[PDB]
């Protein structure tokens, strides 16, 4: 096949998509699985003044494989407003609705030259891109596998299970992984006992990202 | 009919269930709609030392209608652990799984003496109570209407829409209402433009709690 494609979404913004994407791509690359990081849509950015956006961090990592990459090669719709993409686009660029057909082509083009194409979304699954499409719709159009990153705090059970319900209702392969931050041991006392129970009772277990680099690489590359 | 029953859930813990429940019950009572507040299950509490739990706040309000009420009349499963109820119960009271049949009877008994029985859950909809039942399952067994309180911050679109998807997939009447806190005007700039669009395109609109006391009272009391 051409390269595999893995969409990275989350319970919400700030959960750890970028952090986990970079860790996974680094592991894959170290294993000989040539992996690019893409951030097709990004809000809340000012590229004239700030070079620490998700796309900029991705670009730094990506240039270890291709010096010629520039920001515009890996991120295509970028907005100042710290909001959902649909709103940002309507306010800042009212004449150019985000074109997910175009994005699909651009993202798939990287499957020629990479073993794995990692595509970070923005926010969570139900975040609107156009009037008709959210992040999950975009992932579905891409025919990507899904990795959904959860936060590690009180409330994660609800947030993971809401996403499980939405994902299991659609036609895609997915994993939910908790981004367990350093210094958090309340997680193991408070939330892990339920994850444990859930996993004994579910065909598709919720995993801890930091325990799961190998498993998630296997997941991303499996099958067609 | 006997009194109506309104379950109050949320996007997650700390969104504003208790705050909004109390405001709604106060408005209803002021309108002549005799309304009780119940918190059947509560975690993270130590009643020997602290009298500011949700049930305690409810009790204060409720005693304006019935001096004889005590905490045990309005809250039935109470745990120290700051966790989902299932986990708290398994750790603190392993021989007594939460009995939702019992709770259903106790809550419905109040429909004899009140026009409206408000039942606050714990956390969000997918929070586990028993191995087989979550908060939404409990609301379904109760045959209550649902009011789902959202937070007012960046990310609310995703959280509201995840809940919309789950709720619209089940057989109950529901409203989603944003708890818009004082001093937040970023909401109107950042999130409201999407709520506006969503409402033009949906049969069941997302409302702002503080704008909606009358509407939500009408909702709670409508029909059988
Ligand atoms: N202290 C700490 N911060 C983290 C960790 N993982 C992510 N973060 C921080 O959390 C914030 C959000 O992470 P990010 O990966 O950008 O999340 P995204 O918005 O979902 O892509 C950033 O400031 C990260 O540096 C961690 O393990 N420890
Ligand atoms: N400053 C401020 N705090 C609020 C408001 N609404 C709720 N809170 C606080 O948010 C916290 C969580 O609210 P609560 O109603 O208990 O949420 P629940 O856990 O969903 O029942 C409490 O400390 C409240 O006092 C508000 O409008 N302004
Ligand atoms: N204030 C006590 C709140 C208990 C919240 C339980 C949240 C469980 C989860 O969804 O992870
Ligand atoms: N860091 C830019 C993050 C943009 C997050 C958009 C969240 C929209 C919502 O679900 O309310
Ligand atoms: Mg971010
Ligand atoms: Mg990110
Ligand atoms: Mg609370
Ligand atoms: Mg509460």
């Amino acid at each position: 096949f051409q390269g595999h494609m893995l969409f990275i979404s989350a319970t919400n913004t700030n959960a750890g998509k970028t952090t986990c994407a970079r860790l996974l791509a680094q592991y894959c690359n170290a294993c000989g699985v040539k992996t690019i990081l893409l951030k097709p849509i990004e809000t809340g950015v000012n590229d004239a003044i700030n070079h620490s956006s998700d796309a900029h961090l991705f670009l730094q990592d990506n240039r270890l494989l291709d010096r010629s990459l520039t920001l515009k090669d890996i991120s295509f719709y970028r907005y100042h407003k710290v909001s959902a993409p649909l709103i940002a686009q309507q306010e800042e660029d009212p004449n150019a609705p985000i074109d997910t057909d175009n994005l699909t082509q651009r993202l798939h083009n990287f499957t020629k030259t990479y073993d794995l194409v990692i595509v970070e979304g923005a926010g969570g699954l139900c975040v609107p891109i156009t009037l008709e499409e959210n992040m999950l719709d975009f992932a579905l159009k891409l025919k990507a596998k899904m990795l959904l990153i959860s936060h590690d705090n009180l409330g994660l059970i609800n947030d993971c299970l809401l996403n499980d319900f939405l994902l299991k209702s659609h036609q895609l392969d997915y994993k939910i992984a908790i981004n367990l931050k350093g210094n958090n041991t309340a997680f193991h006392s408070i939330s892990l006992p339920y994850i444990e129970l859930f996993n004994t009772r579910s065909n598709n277990p919720i995993v801890i990202f930091q325990q799961s680099l190998k498993v998630l690489m296997s997941f991303a590359l499996k099958g067609s």
